[PDB]
């Protein structure tokens, strides 16, 4: 019964690819892919975009739930990032690529969602992060203790929907320096900060062609 | 704590019956039957044609939760196929039988429901299917990467629903060449299609008798 | 883990009160009340009518999910009874009291609650009951094989609703023998099966003063 | 597994803070505050208010499910609360403090929440309270046997809803003595009853600034 990827590669399995995770409050457990090459491996993805394939401008429920394919694009769902996420002391790696080949990173030695939420739900799957480090640049610690926000539950520090107006969900502030849950929209585009962005790399009108999301134990 | 029933059958219950499975990512578990007999036995049953005393043109809930007995005509339910198929690697049997007491079966080396979805409700619980060999032919490998579809769920390659024309439920394309939870029409009809069909075998005017689908891993 | 009040007793509990078990396929387990007397003692209480303080006049929802208080007037519920009579072969004994502090019982050496049901709820929790022996006479024989109606959930061989017209929630034929589950109206009344009736013992038209249905693995 | 905040204690985890527990009838578990300090520690936090800086006029499911963090101001949810009071015999006790820094406390011998209920969510989650001793004064006791009530649910011995009428959410009789989950109205106020009351020690209209009800096994 591993809690999470880590604990799957030091039982012996090295090779990347979907297995089965048993958080501490979700003994029922479910399926993750499981990054087992960066950094000596062991990372749980929760977000993954590669060629659009899949909707990412969904609701509350889809982004609570999760939706998509673990071996392709999909979001894991705040419920299980949540359930991952409290059982221990978590970093985060986000793994970017452009149209162009290139790629960049962004490390946080803290990551959470709801850590200390009675309800994280109701309480809106508010982010915790910290302790930047890599090559794509900080685009993440601003949003740090703003709840989660979609297009049908506005949590935001805007007048208007940040998710509706930048077609995505995030932990949005007013509104946002990262949206890697944006519109694919291969590139530089002319609409404002809509697509895959990580701003302190690529800025506002560049929607990236390769984001992976995944935490490992500190 | 079997998970299927090989594990029922390798504990030393040889007898044909119902039996208590507890699939790793359904730990509450739940009661199937199983098939002790063909080709050494193991098989857990997931959908049984026999006397058209249960209606089978029922909606998305009913094909995600299950509907009729155990011990006659049933459905187990997407929720538990999908349970069973992604704890390990299945093969599909199926048995079909006429109604002048002629019998044929096609296995599938590989069958699996949704088997990477992070939510397969959501992703409408894909058909994975592959390596047919048998006496019936083959009617499913056409079906293989397409969701499941119901009268109140469309999610078919039709510009119509496949499931509402063709009074079933099944994994349809545009729209099928197998429909085994179609109406029990009892043998030849003039309606195109809309029976218990197994193409290969009886073609798209014959509803068959009967029709049992069971798993056993590889 | 006891999986009923048999386990409990058999353990070294042998005082009558509440304990909690945990039956094969509900895991997370229930509190019930033990009757450690009758019998040898061991009996799982499913239903007590005893003063009419609780109103037994209720929905589907409340008899599926139970409703009143262990330690008086109650109804464990139709998803902990399938839980409970699906995990071993019960017998089933119901004690009864007129307001003139006669009493009598019916015991059944067979008991079931949607035994073969891939989802008993839909299946409207069927009624297995067979062997009667004891003082009461049979009221329940009659009503084996038939599905449990409430006033807002018809599944009768009336062309009313049963439960609806004898106030009462039963597994109900056109319409019934026994409604233990009837209107408390306190002995003798003018109105016809309306009230906790069990027609073997003081016929259609006298609601009895104590009911006790409860369980035991023979 | 610890049970509640007594088993981490004794396990050797001597800090307060956030610890996870698992309860007889909630396996999955959940998170709460352990205080390690009070009466030699071990007590399980399930209401603290401190700051006002969470809305306590919240509605059933609000109350049922809990609201509100663990490191602050927070209700834990009757459905988390029954299933700790009910794996064992519990003491409450109540920690108060007004905004001149004094401070007070009532301890009650008993406590519990829907104990004998087969449905305490239906049976409106009773409150069992006995055996007061402390320094605040007893402003529970005559709260003792009623069923807890929300603006959205009355089930009060009043004509109107306590609840809507004292801005809060309790075991309301017609109405209260105490009232811990009202509005945050910060000391003196000329509304009658409706702050953060503990009547016994600053009567019926003055707002305490900290409130704090915990569990521990006796
Ligand atoms: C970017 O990486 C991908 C995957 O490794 C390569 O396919 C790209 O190479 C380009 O496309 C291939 C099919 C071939 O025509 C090659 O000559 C091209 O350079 C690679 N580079 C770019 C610029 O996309
Ligand atoms: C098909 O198989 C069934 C079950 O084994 C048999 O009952 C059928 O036999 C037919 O019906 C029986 C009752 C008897 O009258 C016999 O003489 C019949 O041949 C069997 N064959 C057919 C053609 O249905
Ligand atoms: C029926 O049983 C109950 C409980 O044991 C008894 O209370 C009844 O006794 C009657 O009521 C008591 C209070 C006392 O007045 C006695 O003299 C009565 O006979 C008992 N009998 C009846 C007829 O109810
Ligand atoms: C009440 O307790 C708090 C926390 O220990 C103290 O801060 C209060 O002290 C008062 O405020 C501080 C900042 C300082 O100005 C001190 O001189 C004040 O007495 C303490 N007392 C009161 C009356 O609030
Ligand atoms: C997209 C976004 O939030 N952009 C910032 C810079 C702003 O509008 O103030
Ligand atoms: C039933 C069905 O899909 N029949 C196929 C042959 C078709 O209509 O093209
Ligand atoms: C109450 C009930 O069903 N009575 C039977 C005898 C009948 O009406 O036929
Ligand atoms: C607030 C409350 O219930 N007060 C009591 C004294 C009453 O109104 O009778
Ligand atoms: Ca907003
Ligand atoms: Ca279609
Ligand atoms: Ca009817
Ligand atoms: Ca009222």
């Amino acid at each position: 019964r591993p809690r999470d990827c880590l604990d799957v590669l030091l039982s012996g399995q090295q090779d990347d690819g979907v297995y089965s995770v048993f958080p501490t409050h979700y003994p029922a457990g479910f399926q993750v892919y499981c990054d087992m090459r960066t950094d000596g491996g062991g990372w749980t993805v929760f977000q993954r975009r590669e060629d659009g394939s899949v909707n990412f401008f969904r609701g509350w429920d889809a982004y609570r739930d999760g939706f998509g394919r673990l071996t392709g694009e999909h979001w894991l769902g705040l419920k299980r990032i949540h359930a991952l996420t409290t059982q221990a002391a978590y970093e985060l790696h986000v793994d970017l690529e452009d149209f162009e080949n290139g790629t960049a990173y962004a490390r946080y030695g803290s990551f959470g969602v709801g850590l200390f939420s009675v309800d994280p739900e109701e309480d809106g799957y508010p982010l915790t992060v910290a302790d930047y480090s890599g090559t794509a640049g900080d685009s993440l610690l601003k949003h740090s203790g703003m709840r989660f926000t979609t297009k049908d539950r506005d949590s935001d520090h805007s007048e208007n929907n940040c998710a509706a107006f930048y077609r995505g969900a995030w932990w949005y502030r007013n509104c946002h320096t990262s949206n890697l849950n944006g519109q694919y929209l291969r590139g530089a585009h002319a609409s404002y900060a809509d697509g895959v962005e990580w701003s302190s790399w690529t800025g506002w009108q560049y929607s990236l062609k390769f984001s992976e999301m995944k935490i490992r134990p500190v």
